[PDB]
């Protein structure tokens, strides 16, 4: 009923009691575990709303108070009359932080209480979305001293189409399918790149061309907006000891800003609610730059290092990957842009686990995502058993809107 | 697609559906409420149904399903259970079952080799002395002077009201761990308990970092007996680095033969409590887990100091750099000593081939992602990008709690 959770490095044991609060089923059954899958495939609104309002008044230590009773009344009155309701700004702020706190795949949750929430629910056009997005980027970037933020656009409504940001992140690089079937730039972005061109964008021809935004107001075709280049902070990549590295012309953007996820609070759904923090370096150094289906630079770098590329057992991939990760860290540090390495991040996540154990009796965590893509067992999270489950408020993946 | 789990590879975009999971007769620890896939230890009518299922599997495998020989074997199994409470496997049934248990092991990345397993039948064993003889024969055969051969030796099954055959050691070859006066451990901290148990049963201990442990072998209803492995039987590899000349001076070594000895082999409801098996190492297990785990030999800082890395800060990636060179030293040293070993890149490549093989042969492959993905360089290997479905099939290897 309550899972025992063991840490194999230290021998310590906890019991996860928080999982009993989960009201949403995941993909696993007693017959088979599907934990490694990336996307597994009024009365109800009212109970989700009540539970959320209960969570909110409990957080400000006012459970059972007058304000608590009357707010529940307002919610019931609104839902009974209209089939929906609306959150107060303070409730939205609480809800956004809780969705972050609840996110099982996020190693950065020690920071969960520190989040700037921009209320963009008064947005009525793709143009207004753009202005809000520009302000988010400026605030969050803060000349390299990154600040966590989320901008929340109008909720879904039974009648109409969603507000949507078509881009999966606010800042990404284009991928241009070449004549010879190869890709120039980021192969993950060929489709969105093609959509932008088809919506009137004049493309670059570089490996690191910042994509325009396609923003969608309800039941309208998406509209194209180019980010002012001064707003988009980038970091040229150099290596502390390998001089030829800077000459690879590699770079990455400062701000990791996820724009494709749905934010669910109290049964209400925010289909556009882009959020940003700061990078953990292995994501750039390992996944973005070294994934075979991404920039795939591993062999290039290894040849520059004069490593024997002919055989796996020289561990040329492992050596090149480490140096690339080092270059990312050195470069962001040099440019004075907030970044965290995987050792520091996982140490802080272990602290987060302990804090949550005391605060809530557990912490939903997805081990496959929490353990970094290099040097897994070198981090403390590798030796930590984790219990995974869905708590609400929650961030939810939504498929590309085309 | 159908009502079976959809399984995606994110590097290649390819999709399969796992239909094999329908064959699972045993619950794992997950529910719709919560996933427990990352936990190491998951929390006569019965016998006969497991037996029938296994016999059905055996006759399917030899293409005689529904035949007279198949029906007669089922009747023979039932009549034996009816009169004795148990039954016994034929030689070829044991061979099939042991191979199938390996094939079915979700945590094993080496399964491309599953059909090549030398099965030693030791079901005639009747004393701890004879267990020792069988184990020495296994080690000699498996080691083969460095040209390693996969093998399993199967001792008699669990029986009603009679004690088990048990090997107390978790592996046939492990190093001692000696608790020091200052609280530190000399040798392998993982083995402190077994080391102290060996001393209690009359072993004169060494005082090195790499002292091979004796075996504690238990025959039915007896105290375990102590047996020292003759040193000429235990092949070891001194560790050196191809370019860093000081590495050899560290005096590190590892043994050639990974031989797991504490797992239970379950076949058709029969339980083989002693059935040690062995293959060859994947290099990251030694280089990363055995040598670099904080709770094991913990040599990362030592090696990083020798490499002159800045160990005072995480962002120098000193742990990552040292771990890579230690892993390279292991591969290099085993290759130099002509002892079979496989790197994590070659092993995960072969496992992807295995997945494709099993997709065609059985419609899926149970696999534990957290164990298949190696402990360094995870996403540099193809298995990181492959979704995996985990479920329990029988025949199976199951973990056994220490007999103490
Ligand atoms: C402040 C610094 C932060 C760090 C270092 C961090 C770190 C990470 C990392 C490494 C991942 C896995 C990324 C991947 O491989 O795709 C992740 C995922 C995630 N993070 Fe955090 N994060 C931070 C801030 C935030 C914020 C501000 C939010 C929302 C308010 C958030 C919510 C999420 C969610 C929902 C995921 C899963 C995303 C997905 O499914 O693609 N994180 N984070
Ligand atoms: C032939 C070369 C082999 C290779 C390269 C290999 C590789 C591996 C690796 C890397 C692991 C994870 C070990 C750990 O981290 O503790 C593992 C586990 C396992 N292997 Fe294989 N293996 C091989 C042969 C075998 C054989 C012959 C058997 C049995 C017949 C077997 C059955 C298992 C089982 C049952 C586990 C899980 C053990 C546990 O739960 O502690 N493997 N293997
Ligand atoms: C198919 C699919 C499902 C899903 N849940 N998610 C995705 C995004 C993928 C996950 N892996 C790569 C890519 O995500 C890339 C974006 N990752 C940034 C995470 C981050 C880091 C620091 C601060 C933040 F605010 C956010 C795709
Ligand atoms: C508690 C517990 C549960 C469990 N299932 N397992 C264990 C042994 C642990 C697993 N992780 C480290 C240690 O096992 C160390 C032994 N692993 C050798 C694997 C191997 C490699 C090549 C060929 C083979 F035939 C076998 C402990
Ligand atoms: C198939 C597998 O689940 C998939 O490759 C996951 C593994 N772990 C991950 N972990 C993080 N942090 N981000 C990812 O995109 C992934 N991908
Ligand atoms: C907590 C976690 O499940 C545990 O540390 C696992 C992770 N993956 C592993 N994978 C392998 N191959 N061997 C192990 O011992 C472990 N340990
Ligand atoms: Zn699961």
């Amino acid at each position: 009923k309550f899972p025992r959770v063991k840490n194999w490095e230290l021998g310590s044991i906890t019991y996860d009691t928080l999982c009993a609060q989960s009201q949403q089923d995941g993909p696993c059954t007693p017959r088979r575990c599907l934990g490694s899958l990336v996307l597994p495939r009024a009365e109800q609104l009212l109970s989700q709303a009540r539970d959320f309002i209960n969570q909110y008044y409990s957080s400000i230590k006012r459970s059972g108070s007058q304000a608590h009773e009357e707010r529940l009344q307002e919610v019931e009155a609104e839902v009974a009359s209209t089939g929906t309701y609306h959150l107060r700004e303070s409730e939205l702020v609480f809800g956004a932080k809780q969705a972050w706190r609840n996110a099982p795949r996020c190693v950065g949750r020690i920071q969960w209480g520190k989040l700037q929430v921009f209320d963009a629910r008064d947005c009525s056009s793709a143009q207004e979305m753009f202005t809000y997005i520009c302000n988010h980027i400026k605030y969050a970037t803060n000349r390299g001293n990154l600040r966590s933020a989320i901008t929340v656009f109008p909720q879904r409504a039974p009648g109409r189409g969603d507000f949507r940001i078509w881009n999966s992140q606010l800042v990404r690089y284009a991928g241009y399918r070449q004549q010879d079937g190869s890709v120039r730039g980021d192969p993950a972005n060929v489709e969105i790149t093609e959509l932008c061109i088809q919506h009137g964008w004049t493309p670059g021809n570089g490996r690191f061309d910042v994509l325009p935004l396609l923003l969608q107001a309800p039941d309208e075709a998406p509209e194209l907006f180019v980010l002012p280049p001064e707003l988009v902070l980038e970091v040229p990549l150099e290596h502390p000891t390998l001089e030829w590295f800077a000459a690879l012309g590699l770079r990455w953007y400062a701000l990791p800003a996820v724009s494709n996820m749905l934010l669910e609070i109290g049964g209400l759904e925010f289909s556009a609610a882009p959020f940003s923090g700061w990078y953990m370096s292995t994501e750039i150094g390992t996944r973005d730059l070294c994934d075979p289906h991404r920039y795939n630079i591993l062999e290039d770098v290894a040849v520059c290092m004069d490593l024997d590329t002919r055989t796996t057992s020289s561990l040329w991939k492992d050596k090149a990957a480490v140096e690339i990760n080092l270059a990312v860290l050195h470069s962001f540090q040099l440019a004075k842009v907030t970044i965290v390495d995987h050792h520091a991040a996982t140490v802080s996540f272990m602290k987060h686990l302990d804090n949550e154990q005391k605060a809530r009796g557990g912490c939903p965590a997805d081990w496959a995502w929490i353990v970094p893509p290099i040097s897994g067992s070198l981090t403390p999270v590798f030796h930590q058993e984790m219990v995974n489950y869905i708590l609400s408020p929650a961030f939810r993946y939504q498929p590309d809107p085309w």
